[PDB]
């Protein structure tokens, strides 16, 4: 009930017990684990305020003082005759930086308590959606020196006044389909494409078009607005090696920013909530460049090598899969942006663990995700041992928009 | 209830049923997941059942199920355990037994080949002389110069547990690891608890960086026993490079036989502590995490200086880089040898293909994510976009703990 936790290549143990703190559910039983998979009212409400109000008194240490009962009186109040209630600015703002804290799929967490939440709930339109987006965007930017932000719109009600992005990231490349096979741009993006331009869109078809933002407010329909171009830092990919290959037209934008999911603090539930970091390395060159089901640029970049691609055993698409990488970070910090390597990464989550061990007793971890999708057992969270849960506040997935908007 | 994964490369939606006949726990629970953690005597009472289980299961696959034969084995179990406490299995349920177990087996990717298993059955053996002769028979077979077979030897069955039978070495071939007294270790850093046991037990050590360990061998409970491989049984290959030529001149080498010796083969509640089997490698096996590890070899320093990479800052990839070329070599010298072997692409994808089949044949295939993907380019192997289903079957393979922890010395 006191678990511990080993770590195989430096034999180091840490005991968790944070984890008897959990709340929801895995998804996994005694008989079957799903680590694995990718997506397992007034009387619940207030439960769910005590516990939260009662950790962020605990995390300031006034528990059980005349203002935690107090805080705790006044929303027991405001739910019986409002069946909801407001967040004070200071439990918004550990409600935001918690919610990461405890995103057991996040490498990046060391920074978890450096970020910069915008209250965005005094917001009524998609037009001021639009202006707090771009805010966001530029602060986050930071001219290349990204700074981690979430902006927080209104809460749910009753699920017929949502405010949503309906992007998946806040900044992503569009995707078209070709009338002779295969697809143009970004094959993730493809359905969303279409919902842009079928409501709208007038789309350039070109292969790295920055995709529109689709804001809803209050639940209306949804609206296209174009980030300022300037907003939008991007890096054109070369090599510090092979001068082929900036005529592969490859570039990538320098902010990560994820738009589509649902923070949970206290039971409130804020559908509309995009945060932003900065991309670990292989995002961007391992997944969105090769993976099959994204731009596969691989057998390209392998026949630009001159590499042997009849028989796997060559290992040519390792090899390229190393160079594709090394050449995204070379030029994210050539152009000063912000951008860390998986070793480097990995090696600082470690650290993070080892300091949520010691001074919270615990750190959930989902090793499937932790685990850089390339080089793994060489980086440090290979071999080790992580426990996952889910802890609250919380970021969680919510349906798509276009499926559930009464329209 | 049925319970759906997705490939969410392809699309491809599969519906497991077969975690429906799950037994032995995950170690998992709604509230937490254990999925990431590398390790999660027996009486009349509870062995009928487990016996039954087994039986009822091997009499379908013959499609005898409620047979004349079916019940009169039965029958025949269940009074030899009242009457005897245990019971013995007939060959051809050993042989089922075994080859289910490694169909079973999770965290194994090479499961496509689950049912030409080569099964030699020792439990007529009684001592550890008699091992050592039955596991010279096992690599001179699996080896095959070079055309390698997967094997399995299988020593008499677990009594009161105070007569066990056990293989110490972790796997039939292995290199010696010697701690030095300035800190450093020479040859395989993870066999250095075991080769001072050995060195302790009377092991002449060469005190080499590529010393083959000898078997160390138990019978029925007694003390084990030393006992050296012939060199001509020990199939080795030379690690070159196919475009370096300064990779020969790291001296290194690696046997061709993994044959893991340490686990415990479970079948119908019986236990049978000492199985030994092999197969052949993965290539990420010796190149990325023999070599590789920090707590392994370790040759990602020197194969970097020699390639001259930037070795200043991690951002350059010098890591991934070595990590690429050693298991090119590897690949190359294998091949070159003819000597079996398997690239991760090429497995990873016969996974698949075998995953599939046996959801369609079988109602579902148990699968270890966290083991299956290679570790290395994960993610441009098919198996990390597969959303795969963890639970346990038996027969199965178990982890047992290492001898000299419980063994009780005679003298
Ligand atoms: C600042 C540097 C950051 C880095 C380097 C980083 C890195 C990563 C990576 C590699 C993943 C795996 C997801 C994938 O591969 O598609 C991930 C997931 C995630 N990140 Fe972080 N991230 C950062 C910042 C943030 C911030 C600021 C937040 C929120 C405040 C956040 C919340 C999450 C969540 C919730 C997930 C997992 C969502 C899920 O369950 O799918 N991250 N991150
Ligand atoms: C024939 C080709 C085979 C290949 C390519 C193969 C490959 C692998 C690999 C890469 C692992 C991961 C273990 C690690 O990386 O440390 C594994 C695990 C395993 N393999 Fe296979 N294997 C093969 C044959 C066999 C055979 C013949 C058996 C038994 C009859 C077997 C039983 C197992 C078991 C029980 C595990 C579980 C390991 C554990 O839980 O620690 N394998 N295999
Ligand atoms: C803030 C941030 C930092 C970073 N460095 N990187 C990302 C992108 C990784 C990511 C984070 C996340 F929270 C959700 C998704 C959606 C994918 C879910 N799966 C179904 C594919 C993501 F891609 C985000
Ligand atoms: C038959 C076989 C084929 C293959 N291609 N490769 C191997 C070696 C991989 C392996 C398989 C196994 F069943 C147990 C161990 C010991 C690791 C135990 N850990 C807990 C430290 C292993 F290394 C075995
Ligand atoms: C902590 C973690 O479970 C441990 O390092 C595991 C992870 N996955 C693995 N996968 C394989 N194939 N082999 C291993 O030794 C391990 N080790
Ligand atoms: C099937 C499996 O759950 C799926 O491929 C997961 C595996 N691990 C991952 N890890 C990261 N970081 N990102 C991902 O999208 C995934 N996808
Ligand atoms: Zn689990």
């Amino acid at each position: 009930r006191f678990l511990k936790v080993k770590n195989w290549e430096t034999d180091v143990v840490l005991t968790d017990t944070l984890h008897l703190k959990s709340t929801l559910e895995t998804g996994c039983t005694e008989h079957i684990c799903m680590g694995s998979i990718m997506l397992p009212t007034k009387d619940q409400l207030f439960p769910l305020a005590k516990e939260f109000l009662d950790q962020y008194y605990s995390s300031i240490k006034r528990f059980g003082s005349k203002a935690h009962m107090d805080r705790l009186e006044e929303v027991n109040k405001e739910i019986e005759s409002t069946s909801t209630y407001q967040l004070k600015d200071t439990e918004l703002i550990y409600g935001a930086k918690h919610a990461w804290r405890n995103a057991s799929r996040c490498v990046g967490r060391i920074q978890w308590s450096k970020l910069q939440v915008f209250d965005a709930r005094d917001c009524t339109t998609a037009h001021g959606m639009f202006n707090y987006i771009c805010n966001h965007v530029k602060y986050a930017t930071n001219k290349g020196n990204l700074r981690s932000a979430i902006t927080i719109f209104p809460q749910r009600t009753d699920g017929k006044h949502d405010f949503r992005v309906w992007n998946s990231q806040l900044i992503r490349y569009a995707g078209y389909k070709q009338p002779d096979g295969s697809t143009l741009g970004d094959p993730a993006n493809v359905q969303f494409t279409e919902i842009c331009i079928q409501q709208g869109w007038k789309a350039p078809r070109g292969r790295f078009d920055v995709l529109p933002l689709l804001l809803q407010a209050n639940g209306n329909d949804p609206e296209l607005f174009q980030i300022p171009p300037e907003l939008v830092l991007e890096v054109p990919i070369r090599h510090p090696k092979f001068d082929w290959f900036k005529d592969l037209g490859l570039k990538w934008y320098g902010l990560p920013a994820v738009s589509n999911m649902l923070l949970e603090i206290g039971g409130l539930e804020f559908s509309a909530c995009p945060f932003s970091g900065w991309y670990m390395g292989t995002e961007i060159g391992v997944r969105d460049y090769c993976d099959n089901s994204r731009y596969n640029i691989l057998e390209e970049v392998a026949k630009k090598m001159d590499l042997d691609m009849r028989k796997t055993s060559s290992l040519w698409k390792d090899q390229a899969l190393v160079e594709i990488n090394i050449a995204v970070l070379y030029s994210f910090q050539s152009d000063k942006v912000t951008i860390v390597d998986h070793h480097s990464a990995t090696e600082s989550f470690i650290k993070h663990m080892e300091n949520e061990y010691r001074c919270r007793g615990g750190c959930p971890a989902d090793w499937v995700w932790i685990v850089p999708p390339m080089s793994g057992s060489i980086t440090p969270v290979f071999h080790q041992e992580m426990l996952n849960y889910r802890l609250t506040p919380s970021f969680e997935y919510q349906p798509d928009p276009w499926n559930t908007h009464v329209w």
